[PDB]
């Protein structure tokens, strides 16, 4: 007998746009400053806000189905040359009401 369990959920929630860039969504930190690069700032009333399915505080590591290292460049850039349509899935480690 010795103390072990496990609780390691995670949910991904994909955020499908369209109508094409501008969106309105940015990120902040990433393996370059050892930071989960998660949302950091989304236009209110702009494309991403609209979705109404990422806000910041969500961690995207996967842009237009690229799946990305953690790195930033690489992400933002990946947006600059959208298409008329986003696909973006960020994960939340939702918690709470979870004992453990």
């Amino acid at each position: 007998g010795s103390s072990g369990s496990s609780g390691g959920s995670f949910q991904y929630v994909p955020v499908q746009l369209q109508g094409g860039a501008p969106w309105g969504f940015t990120l902040k930190g990433g393996l370059e400053h050892c930071e989960p690069l998660t949302v950091s700032k989304i236009e209110d009333g702009g494309k991403a806000a609209l979705s109404q399915k990422m806000r910041t505080g969500d961690e995207l590591v996967n842009i237009n189905g690229t799946p990305l290292y953690g790195s930033r460049q690489e992400a933002l850039i990946l947006i600059k040359g959208s298409f008329r349509i986003l696909k973006l899935i960020v994960r939340r480690r939702n918690s709470g009401p979870s004992s453990g």
